[PDB]
This record gives C-alpha cells, sequence and structure tokens, in this order.
C-alpha cells in the first residue's frame, strides 16, 4: 500500500565515494578498484573555467597535485589520465568495498538514483529521470560535482551519471562514466541552454497504473481511444509521442489491473483536456512522469537487492 | 540549486537489516550490537491475529523457534524478551556493522528516511513525515514489517520508527524502537482508523523559503499579517496553528532570505485563499508539507 518516489539503497555506492582536491578545487570522486574517476574540471581554477585547455592544464599537473582522501586515509596517486570529460586517477590501493559494477549509458525517459555528496561524504539520495532534453532536475550545490547516479540491476551497480554543471532554469547536466556528456553540453563556463523539455508519456501512464494498483480510481472512465488519436491530443500538451513499443511495455501493468493501455490513454486524454477538478492522484495535483513502468513494478512487487 | 525530496544515505542501516522467521511468519529485524529488534507479531499466526495474547504466545516459544538470518549466516538466538510491541532477540554475535546510534521518539511534523526491506534485504529508500494524526504515508507491502525509519546526524543514526501495519486509507502505523506505537493504534487485526489529518504549516513555510532560495518568487506580496490573523485563516483550511516556537525555528531561513516569517505567512494566506492560479512552486501545484526547516537548510546549504 502506498507509492513514494523511491531510491535504490545507496550503501554499495557510499563505500566508493572519495574526496579529490586539486589546488583550490575540491569535489567528489568514485573509487573503484585502484582508479578514482572524477570530473576533469577539478584541474581548473575559476579563471580557467571560461576557456579551459584541458590537455594543456593536465600536462602541467603532477600526481602530487592531486590529494585524494577516503575518510581519514590519504590515497596516493601514482598515475593520471583523461578520458573525454572524466579524469582517472590511478592510486596505490584498490578499494576494498568495490561492488560488482558496470558503466552504462542511459536513455532519455530512464530513471536512476543520485547519491549527492560533498567533500567526499554522502549527504542524501534521491531519484532522477534523464529528461528528453538530456538534463536532469537535480538538487546540487557547489561541491557536489562528481556525485554519481546509478541503478542496481540484479547483482550489479550500474553507474550511469556523473555530475558536472548547472544550466539555466536550475537543471543539471553531466556525463556517463566514460566522460561523455548527455546532451550537447560542454564543460566550460559558458552560455548554454537546454532544449524545450517535454513530458515522458509512457511514464505518466505507468504512474496512472500505480495509482490504480493503490486504489486511486476516480479518473478511470469507460472511454477508449486509438493510439493515433491519443497522440494528436497529447502533442498539444507537450507530451512525447507514445509509440507502439511503449504500449507493449505497459502490457504487464495492463494485465495486472485489467485496464487496457488504450483505455488508460483515454483517461489520460480526459485529464489533459479537463484537468483534475481540484482532485489529486497519489497525492499529486500534477501528472508525474519520473516513474518508469519498471519502477512501478519494482515498488508494487517489492523487488530487493 | 534545485530542490528534491531527499532521503539519508541508507548504508549505515543496510548493515543492520536481518530476516526473522518464527514458524510460517517472516519479517525484518534490526541487528544492533547483540540484539535483534522486530515487531512482536512475528510470533503470531493469522488465527492468533484477531485478538492475540502476546505474553502467552511468547512464553510458548523457545530460542530455537526464532530463525534469524543475516545474509548467508544464521545467528544463534540465546535469549528473547518483549518490550511493549517489540521483540528483542539476544544473539551470540554482536553486529560488526553496528553504527553509532540512538533511539528517539519523534514528534508530528518531523521527517525521517525509511529503508523498505523484504526478507531482511533492502528494496528502496524514501522520505516520510510523521503526520499530525500519527500515521505516515509510506510504501509498504506484505513482508515489510520491521523496516525502520531513521535520521542521521554526523555519524550517528537516530532510529525513530519501526513499521507494523497498514490502515484503511492506505497509510501506515508503527512504533518507536522501544515498542510504543505512535498514535492510538494497537497490533491486532481490529478495524482501526487514522481519522482526519492536518497540514504541517511550519513545513509549508519552510518549503516556500526553499522556493525563494531557488528563485521562485511570484507568490511574495506586500501584504501583512499577524500570528493571530494568520492562525484564524490557517485553521479554516485545516492547517496546524503556527506557534512562536515555529516562528523561531524559521529564523535561519528568514535571515537567509531577508523575508520575515509573518510576511511569508501573508504569502501563504493568499495562496490558501486564492490558490496558485495556474502557477507552480518548485515543480508542484500543491503546497508541500513534508520538508522541515532543518531539511530545507540541510539541502539548500549541503551538510554531509
Ligand atoms: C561543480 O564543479 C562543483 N564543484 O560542485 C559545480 C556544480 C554546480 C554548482 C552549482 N550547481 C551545480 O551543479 N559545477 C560548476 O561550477 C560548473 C563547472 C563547469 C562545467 C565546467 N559551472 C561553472 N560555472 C557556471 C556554471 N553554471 C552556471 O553558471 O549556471 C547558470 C547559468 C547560472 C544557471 C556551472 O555549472
Ligand atoms: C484493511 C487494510 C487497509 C488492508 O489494512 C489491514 O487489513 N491492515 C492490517 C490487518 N491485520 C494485520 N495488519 C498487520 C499486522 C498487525 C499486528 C499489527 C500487518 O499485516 N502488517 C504487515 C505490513 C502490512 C501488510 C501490507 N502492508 C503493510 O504495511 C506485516 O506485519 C508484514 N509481515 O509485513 C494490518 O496491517
Amino acid at each position: 500500500s502506498g507509492f513514494r518516489k523511491m531510491a535504490f539503497p545507496s550503501g554499495k555506492v557510499e563505500g566508493c565515494m572519495v574526496q579529490v582536491t586539486c589546488g583550490t578545487t575540491t569535489l567528489n570522486g568514485l573509487w573503484l578498484d585502484d582508479v578514482v574517476y572524477c570530473p576533469r574540471h577539478v584541474i581548473c581554477t575559476s579563471e580557467d573555467m571560461l576557456n579551459p585547455n584541458y590537455e594543456d592544464l593536465l600536462i602541467r599537473k603532477s600526481n602530487h597535485n592531486f590529494l585524494v582522501q577516503a575518510g581519514n586515509v590519504q590515497l596516493r596517486v601514482i598515475g593520471h589520465s583523461m578520458q573525454n570529460c572524466v579524469l582517472k586517477l590511478k592510486v596505490d590501493t584498490a578499494n576494498p568495498k568495490t561492488p560488482k559494477y558496470k558503466f552504462v549509458r542511459i536513455q532519455p525517459g530512464q530513471t536512476f538514483s543520485v547519491l549527492a555528496c560533498y567533500n567526499g561524504s554522502p549527504s542524501g539520495v534521491y531519484q532522477c529521470a534523464m529528461r528528453p532534453n538530456f538534463t536532469i532536475k537535480g538538487s546540487f550545490l557547489n561541491g557536489s560535482c562528481g556525485s554519481v547516479g546509478f541503478n542496481i540491476d540484479y547483482d550489479c551497480v550500474s553507474f550511469c551519471y556523473m555530475h558536472h554543471m548547472e544550466l539555466p532554469t536550475g537543471v543539471h547536466a553531466g556525463t556517463d562514466l566514460e566522460g561523455n556528456f548527455y546532451g550537447p553540453f560542454v564543460d566550460r563556463q559558458t552560455a548554454q541552454a537546454a532544449g524545450t523539455d517535454t513530458t515522458i508519456t509512457v511514464n505518466v501512464l505507468a504512474w496512472l497504473y500505480a495509482a490504480v494498483i493503490n486504489g486511486d480510481r476516480w479518473f478511470l472512465n469507460r472511454f477508449t481511444t486509438t493510439l493515433n488519436d491519443f497522440n494528436l491530443v497529447a502533442m498539444k500538451y507537450n507530451y512525447e509521442p507514445l509509440t507502439q513499443d511503449h504500449v507493449d511495455i505497459l502490457g504487464p501493468l495492463s494485465a495486472q489491473t485489467g485496464i487496457a493501455v488504450l483505455d488508460m490513454c483515454a483517461s489520460l486524454k480526459e485529464l489533459l483536456q479537463n484537468g483534475m477538478n481540484g482532485r489529486t492522484i497519489l497525492g499529486s495535483a500534477l501528472l508525474e512522469d519520473e516513474f518508469t513502468p519498471f519502477d512501478v513494478v519494482r515498488q508494487c512487487s517489492g523487488v530487493t537487492f
């Protein structure tokens, strides 16, 4: 009973967070085996950030210019390299708490947990979606760079996100763990703006199924729609096209609740057209789009790790 | 910038979660030092649940009737007792992952993180508030009993909640870690009701300050109110009365933003009387009441 924005348990990731300091700049790193991964702009002074030449800045740094602390222990850096926008620091010690892990590149619409860290110390955990415009609506202050996003996939931590910057409107951008930005952004202090954001339609439908599973039924109606007609309406509300694959993905939730996907699309249509009339769904007055179909099943079926 | 519902990192609590089984009932326990804490209804079958006599059910159990599993390992139970609605199983091994901890009883309006567990294994973490009606709005399935709620301060985990039951409205009830229920609830299969809840005003004000910190400023007005006049309106909308203590705890945010608490009250009064008129605050079209003043400062100032 109940439905909450739910993060993955963070323990396996907490045991990988370290502090990386280069001169004036301190941010977070991810310590896996004998490598520490962090944003390459740790090597930049405030001034360098306008127009950094990263190759040239890094060739001027010795291993001694990097201070890496894991709790009360200093890790000795014995090597450094840059891969895209990530710096990799080889250290003399492998992390004894390294979990089984992979680096993954996620897709717009997918969700993940963020462990917000400052000074190499975890401060909190929350759930995020990769927006259609390749930003995330995060919560990140100065010092949070190098915080990561992850999923737990069976027996594996899947790192998908490392935090680098804030964009206009107070949304966030970053890289995968190979150092490649999500979206067209660059790691310099410059005029950058994201595309118009859109609502992740398949996720809204999944959340409406979560609402039905939790006994929140007022918005169900006896109407149906075709996929084409639904899309004609939803585009007027800045919703992403619902594809036949999305319909197919929602099949398990459909079978569980006994509500056909196109019937739920007709319910959604009516909520878009008429609004909620002062009513709420699962405690919300807006339609929520940051739960995937898989997230709903996980929560509603009590999947563990 | 940004503002999200944020939980504490769960790892310190993960290392304390175990599975407790007694006959055919299995739920979660909390292993701290050489004691496992779990809901006492682990000793019940469905038939006992109508009106269980716990003293007698317990006496008929022995130590070997409690199967405690910590991951792969079975822990040997060497003693058992009952404290209010919690069972305490003494085991022969102290948990080496025990964090610094304390047991606290929280007040309505205060927030905490929940680590939802099944079969002694973590499923997810989320943030809850103790409601004025002494329920929480959680997310809990069969198997979740014994999951705990907590806050972390420095290195110290303050455990404040252990999950026991679901109520008709889809809300949840439980105890502190001394086994005392929050609210008037009891651990039997009686028909039980939360009854009407109210909105945590001091938390709404904290969240409006968060909005201002984040640059959402549209709801600020030039109106004035007094604590008396504010409270008359608040109570008309089933908001908790704002007290001087609440005014005092909002001091830091008021200072940070330069907006007096009663000016923010004048803003809230307008929102309650008129609504948001198609605008949103921090991505919401409702006034959010599950962030405390401390939660806002922590998040908008980044403590670790
Ligand atoms: C990061 O380096 C850290 N030390 O934590 C930091 C994180 C941001 C601080 C505020 N919110 C954050 O997410 N990132 C930055 O400071 C980046 C570094 C550049 C990518 C190399 N950065 C630097 N200057 C400016 C911005 N953002 C900015 O000016 O945003 C607005 C246009 C004002 C919205 C930035 O993110
Ligand atoms: C009518 C509705 C709304 C459906 O409410 C009930 O019927 N509630 C209850 C009736 N009888 C017993 N319990 C408790 C036990 C008693 C002594 C207090 C119970 O089943 N709690 C469980 C956790 C529960 C079940 C699903 N969601 C949860 O939160 C639990 O013990 C574990 N093993 O998970 C109930 O909550």
